[PDB]
């Protein structure tokens, strides 16, 4: 839908343009300065850089900045994957903090196992990595309805 | 008595708000303002403004989560004994309604034994116009230093 179409359109043009677009059209995501590596029905992958602005009190990437990346990947993938006649709304999220995140983050939302044509609750998984090692996991429950 | 309480007592809520945003920068992304912090209770508000909006113009779900983390974390640090330490293990949240105005996040430690060790589940509710729009439970593992 619109959200994923925007993300895709601008990921294809360039990073600085994608950054300006997200700052204007889904503002809070700009707080982590993310970029999409890949986005298509059933799969989303985003990255964001480690920088002062996204740190916690022990100087590692903030737990909530990781949640923000997860929300961006899961939500955009959901928008790109359900039928155009359906709508989605996040209703819950559970996350676990596996390790300190000490560098640039890559978050992967694998939607290959979800029945995207189904209405009701769909649970989208996300794993975030630093230097290819898992540091965070989330499951975001999207309520999908024909609407 | 607590180190964080000593700090809060000395500078007052407005200044403490600027300090926490300095200490853990990502919290500054929501421009939080403490209303109250004491053993067993933390209350923080943050304004609805351009910077914290989502693609539908309401307050972004993760900005709410950030306020919850801030309230639960500071309440925990302020409430456990000096010789104890804490660290969040994870969190579960529910999105109840769209947040369409300034937010008030309340970490309720009224029924938690702050002297206990092991897992403590801290509940947070965030409100807009006094109505609940979001809830979270953040699990902290507390141990002896």
């Amino acid at each position: 839908a619109f959200m994923s179409q925007m993300m895709q359109m601008y990921q294809q043009v360039g990073p600085a343009q994608f950054s300006a677009m997200i700052g204007q059209f889904a503002p809070y995501f700009a707080s982590i300065a993310p970029q999409f590596v890949e986005l298509r029905p059933g799969y989303a992958e985003v990255t964001f850089p480690k920088r002062r602005e996204v740190l916690n009190h022990i100087g590692t990437v903030h737990a909530i900045a990781l949640c923000n990346a997860a929300e961006l990947a899961a939500g955009t993938m959901t928008d790109a994957s359900i039928p155009a006649g359906h709508r989605w709304i996040p209703r819950g999220m559970t996350v676990e903090y596996l390790a300190k995140a000490t560098g640039d983050v890559r978050a992967v939302a694998d939607g290959s196992q979800i029945d995207w044509q189904a209405t009701g609750n769909l649970v989208v998984p996300v794993v975030a990595y630093v230097d290819d090692k898992p540091v965070f996991r989330a499951e975001i429950t999207m309520y999908v309805s024909q609407a």
